[PDB]
């Protein structure tokens, strides 16, 4: 069962720290107005390996704490185009492949947290 939090409203250049409450790879996706749901980041079961969408790489950092059943997404240097509902997702796939950068790669989904970056 997945539930996102930490969303809110920031000005451009601001930051947010999202969270989502061990056998599953985990992912973040986002869905902006008038755009298909977009991959943001994925993380391995152990938490030691990540991959990021080009649109966020260099600004976002995805981590997990297995003991606490928690995920974190640090989002720096936010811009208006980062506005979206952000979703956490769980994948049972054992090995990493490019399918983990698609919605198809995942089994379970949270309902989302709204992130708004003002114009």
């Amino acid at each position: 069962q997945l539930q996102e939090s930490g969303g809110g409203l920031v000005q451009p250049g601001g930051s947010l720290r999202l969270s989502c409450a061990s056998n599953y790879r985990m992912g973040w996706f986002r869905q902006a107005p008038g755009k298909e749901r977009e991959f943001v980041a994925t993380i391995s079961q152990s938490g030691a390996a990540t991959a990021y969408a080009d649109s966020v790489k260099g600004r976002f950092t995805f981590s997990r704490d297995n003991a606490k059943n928690l995920l974190y997404l640090e989002m720096l240097s936010l811009e208006p185009e980062d506005t979206a509902v952000y979703y956490c997702a769980a994948s049972s796939r054992v090995f990493y492949t490019e399918v983990l950068q698609t919605t198809t790669g995942y089994d379970y989904w949270g309902q989302g947290t709204q992130v708004t970056v003002s114009s």
